[PDB]
């Protein structure tokens, strides 16, 4: 039972279906993935993906 969450650093509108929109200091919740380069959670009532390059993982 363990569900690391992150940080975006910058923020976005999403514009791309399965993309996860997000702004500066949300806190979105991963328990999915895509690749080594971008993971995959939800946040509020949706889910999507979202590359480490936009976000920092509190709990690695």
């Amino acid at each position: 039972m363990d569900q690391p969450c992150c940080r975006g650093l910058y923020d976005f509108e999403p514009e791309n279906q399965g993309e996860l929109g997000f702004k500066e200091g949300d806190i979105i919740t991963l328990t999915n993935q895509i690749d080594e380069n971008w993971y995959e959670g939800m946040i509020h009532g949706e889910s999507g993906f979202f590359p480490i390059n936009y976000v920092e993982v509190i709990v690695p």
